Formats: C-alpha cells, sequence, structure tokens
C-alpha cells in the first residue's frame, strides 16, 4: 500500500491520472521523481523547467556541478540525484527528442531506468516539448516498465484521450 491517489489502472503495474507532477510530487513526496530530463540537464522547459523552478533552481545548481563532474547523459540514460523539497531523489531520464532528430526506439531503453526502481512518480517520456506520440510513449511504457509506475499527465485532453485509446 502507497499514498498515491485517484489514479486509474492500467496493468497489473501502471496507474495514470491528469495531474501537476509538480503538486503530485509535493503532496506525495515519493521516494522517487522522474524528470524528462535532457543530456546537459539543462532544466528549461516541460517537466524539467517545472520541476526545477519548484526546487528554487536548486535542481539546476546540483546538476551542474554532476556535469561539470560527469560530462553529459546519454540519449535513453539517466541519472540518480537528490528530490530536493519534492521527493527523497530525482531520476533524470533522457527520452529521445524528436524535434531534435533523436532516434524513437531509445525511447524503450529510456523506460528501462525505471526498472531499477520499486515506485515512481513518473511522466510520459519523450511527450509534450520533446515531440513524440503520447500514445506511443504509454505503450512503449506498459511494453517495458515491471516495477510500480504512477503516470501524472499534464493535459486533460490527452489524458482522457490515452485512456479512451488505451488497449
Ligand atoms: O512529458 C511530457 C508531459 N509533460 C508534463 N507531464 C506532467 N506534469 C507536467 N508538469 C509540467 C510539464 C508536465 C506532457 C504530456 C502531454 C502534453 C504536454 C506535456
Ligand atoms: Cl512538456
Amino acid at each position: 500500500v502507497n499514498s498515491f491517489s485517484g489514479y486509474l489502472k492500467l496493468t497489473d503495474n501502471v496507474y495514470i491520472k491528469n495531474a501537476d507532477i509538480v503538486e503530485e510530487a509535493k503532496k506525495v513526496k515519493p521516494t522517487v521523481v522522474v524528470n524528462a530530463a535532457n543530456v546537459y540537464l539543462k532544466h528549461g522547459g516541460g517537466v524539467a523547467g517545472a520541476l526545477n523552478k519548484a526546487t528554487n533552481n536548486a535542481m539546476q545548481v546540483e546538476s551542474d556541478d554532476y556535469i561539470a563532474t560527469n560530462g553529459p547523459l546519454k540519449v535513453g540514460g539517466s541519472c540518480v540525484l537528490s528530490g530536493h523539497n519534492l521527493a527523497k531523489h530525482c531520476l533524470h531520464v533522457v527520452g529521445p527528442n524528436v524535434n531534435k532528430g533523436e532516434d524513437i526506439q531509445l525511447l524503450k531503453s529510456a523506460y528501462e531506468n525505471f526498472n531499477q526502481h520499486e515506485v515512481l512518480l513518473a511522466p510520459l517520456l519523450s511527450a509534450g516539448i520533446f515531440g513524440a506520440d503520447p500514445i506511443h510513449s504509454l505503450r512503449v511504457c506498459v511494453d517495458t516498465v515491471r516495477t510500480n509506475v504512477y503516470l501524472a499527465v499534464f493535459d486533460k485532453n490527452l489524458y482522457d484521450k490515452l485512456v479512451s485509446s488505451f488497449l
């Protein structure tokens, strides 16, 4: 039993809700919140901009030190950093950004990172400003993630569209 509330159950392990991931994380304080990161951990917009703003830029400060030490992530890769005031940990995961020409096949690799954590609050990878089809992102999530994932979908039209189209 966990403290996530109001989620629709899609499969044994995947749950979905129309919610603002920032507000959800502040309420639940999950062990892991997933950020829709880029390889440079430059948290400008979308989910990343929102999560970073909610940390008063502490996420960006920590991320800049991480990059200065380790260099960029790989597309499809991840790193674990602090969750600041939002969660115990933040799993920064890089899905392919279609608006940069990156290979959508890497979306499965990106979701594989979730399997290293028993429970996660997460967005749909490569959705929104990363330019992939969200119906496809949800399908890849369900077919790749085996741990317990609570998906927060920003827009109601799409939340409603994803449920009604879910197979
Ligand atoms: O991953 C992309 C996803 N983005 C977010 N998901 C949940 N909460 C969020 N808060 C701020 C951004 C954000 C998204 C899906 C459909 C339409 C637009 C954006
Ligand atoms: Cl977005």
